[PDB]
């Protein structure tokens, strides 16, 4: 992706002008104006909008995606991997909720070869938790009806949070993965 | 009930699904409908007041159904299989009206914002209740009602953003599944 701060800097800043203008009627120009720069200042970063958009959507698809990845740990109980892996899940969604929201709606604004790239990451997301759910079949820890309606299901809920988080209820990230986390084993069929 | 109002609530739905809420104007709705110029502000003086009606009726039509699909005398077991199936099938079925009305709260005002929350809340309740029952006659053991009300929610109104997938394009096949997940959530048995 690039790891300049002056670009990451543009990317937070389109993040909460595409938030609050909405994708299709910001312009660079706006972006380029709220960090105080000429028009021109993004252009080196970023040729076209699309660019901007494919960099904020990719950067967040490959976090989230790293951040379960980390949080897997194959040499544990299956259990004890999906609780790992949905905390991770949940919790990076209620705090990346923004980039998340701009990374996933606009997904139909992407040229094809960028939205080919960012649905094989959400295909390798969904992925982390079929495999632990496999894994808990395997090993009977796990009694799923179907893995696959598993899987959409856990990463469903996680994505949905970036929707509606915080909450009157929910406002603190660490209790939603905790009911998330309940709610994930009950649906696999594992033991309370 | 106008006419012209409901037309422009549902050219605003296509518009709003396609465009993206913030980035249409009611110049293009109006555009859409060939309404000359100012036809739309009778109906809606504002962009968000038309984002209301359109939230409003979605939130309306989607507690109808799943209501209609509750039945308080039958087992709570069944009633969740009813109002899930109920659920999941409008939001396959509305899912251009519930991504506008469900994706963009957060341009309402605070007076639309909780008017349609109030609504929310009574949708979530039809499952609480549901699940109150289960768990008080035995059938269900819950570890936390309003997180298991929370998630039946949240996945079938996310629904409307995936529906069709490569793994699902059949919104019977989807409320199977996802009644087979909501029993096991609340611990029914099989």
């Amino acid at each position: 992706l690039g790891t300049s701060k002056a670009a990451a800097r543009i990317r937070a800043a389109a993040i909460e002008v595409f938030a609050a203008k909405g994708y299709g009627a910001t312009t660079t120009r706006e972006i380029a104006a709220s960090l105080d720069m000429s028009p021109g200042a993004v252009y080196p970063h970023y040729k076209t909008k699309e660019s901007l958009l494919y960099a904020i959507s990719l950067e967040g698809h490959h976090s989230v995606l790293a951040a379960i990845t980390a949080a897997d740990f194959p040499d544990i109980a299956a259990p004890d991997r999906l609780m790992s892996t949905v905390t991770a899940y949940v919790t990076w969604h209620a705090d990346n909720r923004a980039s998340a929201r701009v990374g996933q709606y606009e997904l139909r604004s992407l040229s094809p070869e960028h939205f080919a790239i960012i649905a094989d990451i959400r295909r390798s997301t969904t992925k982390v938790f079929t495999r632990i759910i496999e894994a808990g079949a395997t090993a009977g820890d796990f009694h799923p009806f179907d893995i696959e309606a598993a899987a959409l299901a856990i990463t469903s809920l996680g994505i949905d949070v970036s929707r509606w988080f915080p909450s009157h209820t929910y406002s603190d990230p660490r209790i939603i993965a905790a009911r998330y986390v309940e709610l994930a084993l009950r649906m696999v069929g594992c033991a309370d």
